[PDB]
């Protein structure tokens, strides 16, 4: 009943994709790079970070692939699992990995002995690997508001909220985000700015993803979303509470894409995975610091 949290991946590179199988000699298995999550860091971060330390590769996270649990003596082991396309490195042969085999798909299926990396690799065939990604966060913690009507402009975030901003850099940059959007409103920007100083970017305002703006008039806010989307690169939009589930949902249905999870905490991200502009993943993680 105890669950050790892991992460890992189907690292590819180039259907017309190569990915990468491992070798260990501890279990003469053959599998998908995964690892435990360290203290503080998110499934993503644990990802990239493994996929790097087993198979020497820099990559960039896409699209979530499903969820593998099995028992072990401490528990159960879970394993989130996402594309990840491989941005350059060496694999050197060690005591842990002796072994990285680059393979299609067909035969990367046959070389799995896991049943369970055998689905991951049938989702990842499923839909497009080579995606864009829009990231959807909520700001973080923030106090209470007050007994004012609406919205409070300026409430910054708390201690806590903080520390998810500073969390949310290395979750973020996962997914090679590279531009940074915030509704008008303070804890907004105050989420996304430790990844504005990493970057050195600015944040664009965004007046029309505020609560307010929202309710006054979603059509506005669901075509800025799409604009934004639109354009290249990889946007990081930080809004509120009120506004997320409604454009994640609206964009879903329109799309027909089924997210395996859901939630609306603070501090919480969705990943937004587009080919050639079509939504085709929509993936809920948790804040940085809840399970
Ligand atoms: N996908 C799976 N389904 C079922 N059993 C598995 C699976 N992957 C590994 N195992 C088995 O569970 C045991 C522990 O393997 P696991 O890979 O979780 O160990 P580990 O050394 O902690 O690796 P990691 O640090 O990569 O999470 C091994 O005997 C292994 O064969
Ligand atoms: N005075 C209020 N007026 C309207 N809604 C409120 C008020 N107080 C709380 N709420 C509702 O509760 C939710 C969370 O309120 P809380 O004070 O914890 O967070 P918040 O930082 O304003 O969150 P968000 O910016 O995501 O709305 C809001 O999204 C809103 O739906
Ligand atoms: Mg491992």
């Amino acid at each position: 009943k105890h669950t050790v949290r892991a992460a890992g991946a189907v690292l590819w590179r180039d259907a017309t994709v190569e990915v990468a199988v491992i070798h260990r000699p501890r279990y003469d298995d053959w599998s998908l790079p995964k690892g435990k999550l360290d203290q503080g860091e998110t499934e993503p971060v644990a990802a990239a970070r493994e996929i790097h330390e087993e198979t020497g590769h820099t990559a960039v996270l896409g699209r979530r692939l499903g969820r593998v649990t099995y028992p072990i003596p401490q528990g159960t082991k879970r394993v989130w699992y996402w594309a990840a396309k491989s941005t350059g490195g060496d694999f050197s042969p060690n005591d842990e990995v002796d072994k990285l085999v680059w393979l299609p798909v067909d035969a990367a299926m046959d070389q799995l002995q896991y049943p369970d990396d055998r689905k991951v690799l049938r989702r990842f065939v499923k839909r497009p690997v080579d995606t864009k990604t829009v990231l959807v966060v909520r700001h973080g913690t923030a106090g209470r508001r007050s007994r004012y009507k609406g919205d409070d402009r300026k409430r910054p975030l708390d201690k806590r909220g903080r520390a998810q901003a500073e969390a949310l850099v290395a979750q973020l940059m996962a997914f090679g985000a590279t531009t940074l959007y915030a509704a008008d409103r303070v804890r907004c920007h105050q989420t996304i700015e430790p990844l504005a100083q990493e970057l050195d970017q600015l944040i664009h305002n965004e007046p029309l993803l505020t609560e307010e703006a929202y309710a006054a008039d979603h059509k506005a806010a669901r075509k800025r979303l799409l604009e934004i989307a639109g354009r290249p690169g990889n946007p990081v939009i930080c809004t509120q509470g009120k506004v997320i589930p409604g454009l994640i949902e609206w964009w879903c249905e329109r799309a027909k894409v089924r997210p395996e999870t859901t939630g609306n905490r603070k501090g919480s991200t969705w990943v937004l995975s587009l080919s050639d502009g079509e939504l085709v993943g929509a993936d809920y993680l948790s804040p940085p610091d809840e399970k």
